[PDB]
């Protein structure tokens, strides 16, 4: 029932905290570990979201996760061209990371300077966000989802209308901005892929339900 | 300068026949044959991919290397979208070609087969709750073509990925112009351009664990897509 400013509000308050890292891939395994717990807070704060069952909130987040960290780490290094701010003590080039981790690395630096260069707004990063995680583990429960996310898109146009783009502005950088959306669900896939040759490499699911802090009366 | 009109039409105009697996009927359906049956369709469907990219208002005017780029990235993604548009209509089944109409019980022979098989039945039961059209799908198919590839490709590059950009851009306002002709609100019809371009992030993954899944078991050679989109006059 929130106005497209309501959503827009509670999801800026309900970003998560920028975390530091504390060799390389140990250190990126830790800070997306810590991060996890974060990403739960944020999710339980989209929405919606909650009035899921707490099975298809975890189904959700599993399907999510990964594409979660790298938008989030795309959207962190948008203003370091050539590097990726993986925490503010954590700035890597793609130098650093050259088996298979440059394709991935290139790819997400691809994805931060797309976001430069459409200017994206924080705005409209945390509407990309919560679409991630309500619709890539989508395909009763599917039409409420259905239904947060049409409200998403109606934010989404909302803000583009009160940035002063004409409608015809308005749909072409909606549908730039869903575009976008594929690629990071193709980086996902391929960095799953790069875990899974190295590599306990997905978060279970009674971690995740753990971390979710279900209500006591059941 | 094509209108949206114009747009629609030349994509109609440019969409492949439906091709047929071998007829025998001395030969009954097997298991055993069905990834044989499988990767000649394809085979054969690729080089009539080849001929509608051309057809897609723009394509053409990219270099053949940047051509060949955006095929070798969506030439997957292009087979999957269109078995679930020939499937739409038979619940529960994959309609391979007229032919060679599946269930997912014939995808349990092969390893790893039927997770694949049911995304696309889920890709499928999506077309048919939206009701897609078929002038929408041939829209959301030149997308995948001008954009899959368009993150992994100088400043010919950078006048590239400009035209590309203005092409989709074009291709959405299509998309705007044919909800609006069918009578949605300016409210639905957002809502549908982001229903419809959300389910290609799914045929991206479909596209990505389908790829996974063919090394299990195999892709279009760079100079074999140069070869077919290079061609003489
Ligand atoms: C048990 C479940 C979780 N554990 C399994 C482990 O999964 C991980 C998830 C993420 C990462 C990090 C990372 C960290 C924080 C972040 O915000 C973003 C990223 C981006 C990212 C691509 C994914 N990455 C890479 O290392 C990377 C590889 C190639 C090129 C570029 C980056 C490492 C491990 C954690
Ligand atoms: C020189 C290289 C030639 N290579 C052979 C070609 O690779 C192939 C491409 C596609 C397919 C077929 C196929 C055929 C026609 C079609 O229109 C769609 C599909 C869908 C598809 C998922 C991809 N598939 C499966 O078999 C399948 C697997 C799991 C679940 C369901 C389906 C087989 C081989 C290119």
């Amino acid at each position: 029932s929130l106005t497209a400013d309501q959503m827009v509000s509670a999801l800026l308050d309900a970003e998560p905290p920028i975390l530091y890292s504390e060799s390389m891939m140990g250190l990126l395994t830790n800070l997306a570990d810590r991060e996890l717990v974060h990403m739960i807070n944020w999710a339980k704060r989209v929405p919606g979201f909650v009035d899921l069952t707490l099975h298809d909130q975890v189904h959700l987040l599993e399907s999510a996760w990964l594409e979660i960290l790298m938008i989030g780490l795309v959207w962190r290094s948008m203003e370091h061209p050539g590097k990726l701010l993986f925490a503010p003590n954590l700035l890597l080039d793609r130098n650093q990371g050259k088996e298979g981790m440059v394709e991935i690395f290139d790819m997400l630096l691809a994805t931060s300077s797309r976001f430069r260069m459409m200017n994206l707004q924080g705005e409209e990063f945390v509407c990309l966000k919560s679409i991630i995680l309500l619709n890539s583990g989508v395909y009763e429960e599917k039409d409420h989802i259905h239904r947060v996310l049409d409200k998403i898109t109606d934010t989404l146009i909302h803000l583009m209308a009160k940035a002063g783009l004409t409608l015809q502005q308005q749909h072409q950088r909606l549908a730039q901005l869903l575009l976008i959306l594929s690629h990071i669900r193709h980086m996902s896939n391929k960095g799953m892929e790069h875990l899974y040759s190295m590599k306990n490499v997905v978060p279970s699911y009674d971690l995740l339900l753990e971390m979710l802090d279900a209500h006591r009366l059941h």
